[PDB]
DNA sequence: TGAAGAGAAACCAGAGTATACCAGTTACTTCTGTAACTCAATTTTCGGGTCCTAGTACACTGATGG
């Protein structure tokens, strides 16, 4: 909605990257989940037209832009005169932008997302009329969804690198056929691993 | 009065002789690099698409059988 702070765009924004748990599990696959990354670097950028509009908005944020201006102000590399910005000071009817060029909108460190205006219009009467539910969905993709590689009938909560078991490198398993094939009657690892929780891209996004 | 050689008119291979190639080398040039601006021609390379054939997921259908 145009007149609507950014930031009500960027709490919007359904990536998988802000669920993504940390830390590797391999030892004990019980751990309390370490909250998710949308807690822990809540941090991000939107990049519009040489203006780095940074979320600042809370504590934990920190400026991500920072290492893109200064990157910049080192030898010339075609970009220049970059500016910045706070999100929360401003709407999407305050911007100046170019319609179907693509921006960026950098979250999670480095997950970067092409942000493309497609097109401007004054609201109608005929669609939706809330502004609770306003920065909402059109179109989604439904991506695939990763399955457990021992029995292709779950979808993969884990992923395993460097598995003493595993016939590929990194490989997915659900609940069942990870708790099968790593652990001996008490949650002591059998052979090495890595084992790390999997958010299904497919899933939650 | 034959004998042991004397003379005579044929072939026959071979040793110089005659070619017959076949290399063996002296000058005498161009062609490098660097520099520069110019402009057009040509190549390279380089990030990204592009099309195509082949599976793949996934919700639903359609029986099927106990
Ligand atoms: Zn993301
Ligand atoms: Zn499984």
């Amino acid at each position: 909605l145009g007149s609507q702070k950014l930031t009500q765009l960027r709490d919007s924004i359904r990536c998988v990257s802000d669920l993504q748990i940390g830390g590797e599990f391999s030892n004990t696959p019980d751990q309390a989940p370490e909250h998710i990354s949308k807690d822990l670097y809540k941090s991000a950028f939107f990049y519009f037209e040489g203006t780095f509009y940074n979320d600042k908005r809370y504590p934990e944020c920190r400026d991500l832009s920072r290492t893109i201006i200064e990157w910049s102000e080192s030898h010339d590399r075609g970009y220049g005169k970059f500016q910045t910005a706070r999100m929360e000071d401003f709407t999407f009817n305050d911007l100046c932008i170019k319609l179907g060029f693509p921006y960026l909108y950098c979250h999670q460190g480095d997950c970067e997302h092409v942000i493309v205006i497609t097109d401007i219009r004054l609201v109608h009467h005929d669609d939706c009329l809330d502004r609770t539910l306003y920065p909402l969905l059109i179109k989604k993709h439904w991506l695939w969804t990763r399955k457990c590689f021992v029995c292709k009938m779950y979808t993969a909560r884990w992923v395993t690198n460097n598995d003493s078991f595993a016939p590929e490198d990194p490989c997915f398993f659900c609940d069942v056929c990870f708790r099968m094939l790593h652990y001996d009657s008490e949650g002591n690892k059998l052979g090495e691993f890595l084992a790390y929780p999997y958010v299904d891209p497919g899933t939650f996004n």
